[PDB]
């Protein structure tokens, strides 16, 4: 079933370990590679929201910036959406 998954990641000093790219269906960013310190994320959760703001409406490139402007050793909180079926 679909479930809504908060997963909080410290930037590291090589970054937060993973990368993203845009939905099929067009809801946003899903989680492309687990390249990781992301322990609670997993491939293709859907990004919802960041630091409890809904993204789903920004492209990968606003994401992406988000991400790595985020300052070095801080915190960000995701929303995810997570296909739980075994
Ligand atoms: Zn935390
Ligand atoms: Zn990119």
């Amino acid at each position: 079933s679909m479930e809504l998954i908060t997963v909080h990641i410290v930037k590291g000093p090589m970054g937060f370990g993973f990368t993203i790219a845009d939905s099929p269906g067009g809801g946003g960013q899903r989680v492309k590679q687990i390249v990781d310190r992301s322990r609670g994320l997993k491939e293709g959760d859907l990004i919802v929201e960041v630091n409890k703001k809904n993204v789903q409406a920004l492209t990968h490139n606003q994401v992406v910036d988000m991400l790595v402007e985020s300052p070095k050793g801080s915190e960000v909180t995701l929303l995810v959406q997570r296909q739980t079926r075994l």
